[PDB]
């Protein structure tokens, strides 16, 4: 049965078992089964499976990987099956290991773009695995992102964004049919994989971005809501149904403007089931809260001032959003079991 507003029943399971003072980067839960990629700033990626009650150790390593004289930033699951996993550091090259095989490849070329990229780093893959999003730059500084498709990583689209500053953000459409394009002017831009162009372009009233719940608009990828988080500390939540007026609100209204944390935005993540939504700060500890969705409004039981949790610096819901992982800058990954 659906969650409800202002009270959760949310109870701290195990620990993940290993742990090093290295600060933890990445969070992802497996698209399926219940597997932990945890990733750290030295370059080390973990997975472990999900079961507070294994013996001997609980939530027990299923497999690491270090891949050396290479920075590790972000690491992804590919595609609904998550058979693969892509990562990046601060560096012209990625990753892509196949978990079946084993068998981990190098990718640093794309053809006819090589200049365009800065690293690799900044990446999103789309929700269906087909496709990368790389926030890339044009002969004059511009910023834009090159699509590539993943199998081939041959580039296929390209999207434009103004402000001479770049992309602070950005997220694909679940449905996969665009991307949603923070930038760094204070504009955010709706982009179309269908028409390879612009749908259009408004104003947040950012540092990080999310897009979550079921429902949304259609025409605009289906997601409900987009989270933009700034260096104030406010958190700005939009209804993406209030987007369309296809003709873009210059100016729309948040439904929410989220005032809870002073310290600058540094993580915002959605639920799988659109019920949830995180956000929090690394500059102060224990700066994370939770909301419930579509209310908006914050939950007041949890996190408590005893809940340990650190300088947050990375948060992520399992695939049925009964677990939500809180990594932070000291390498601790803990757990909670979240119950309707």
């Amino acid at each position: 049965r659906k969650l409800r507003p202002e009270t959760i029943d949310i109870q701290r399971t195990r620990d993940i078992p290993d742990t090093h003072k290295a600060a933890i980067s990445s969070l992802a839960f497996h698209p399926r089964y219940p597997i932990l990629l945890s990733s750290s700033t030295s370059s080390i990626m973990y997975l472990h499976k999900l079961d507070a009650s294994a013996y001997p150790t609980p939530n027990p390593l299923l497999t690491s990987v270090h891949v050396k004289r290479t920075d590790l930033r972000r690491a992804a699951f590919v595609g609904p099956d998550g058979g693969e996993i892509i990562f990046a550091g601060r560096r012209r090259y990625f990753h892509c290991w196949n978990l079946s095989s084993g068998l981990v490849k190098k990718v640093s070329k794309i053809q006819g773009h090589q200049k365009e990229q800065r690293t690799m780093e900044r990446f999103r893959v789309s929700p269906c695995g087909r496709y990368m999003a790389l926030v890339a730059s044009d002969k004059k500084g511009g910023g834009m992102l090159n699509i590539i498709n993943v199998g081939t990583m041959q580039w296929i689209a390209q999207a434009r964004i103004d402000g001479r500053h770049g992309v602070a953000d950005f997220a694909w459409w679940s449905d996969g049919n665009g991307l949603t394009i923070a930038g760094r002017d204070g504009q955010v831009t709706e982009w179309s994989m269908i028409t390879r162009r612009t749908v259009g372009i408004w104003r947040d009233e950012g540092t990080v971005m999310a897009l979550g719940g079921r429902n949304g608009p259609a025409e605009l990828g289906g997601d409900r809501w987009v989270a933009i988080g700034s260096n104030s500390g406010i958190l700005n939540v939009y209804d993406r149904n209030d987007l369309i007026e296809i003709r873009i609100k210059k100016y729309p209204t948040p439904t929410r403007v989220f005032e809870q944390l002073t310290t600058s935005i540094s993580v915002v993540a959605f639920s799988p089931d659109g019920q949830l939504l995180a956000f929090g700060s690394q500059h102060k500890k224990d700066a994370l809260r939770l909301v419930h969705l579509p209310s908006c409004t914050v939950y007041r039981n949890w996190p408590t001032e005893q809940t340990p949790l650190g300088r947050v610096t990375a948060i992520a819901f399992s695939s049925k959003s009964d677990v939500l992982a809180v990594g932070n800058d000291v390498g601790r990954v803990r757990l909670w079991e979240i119950r309707g």
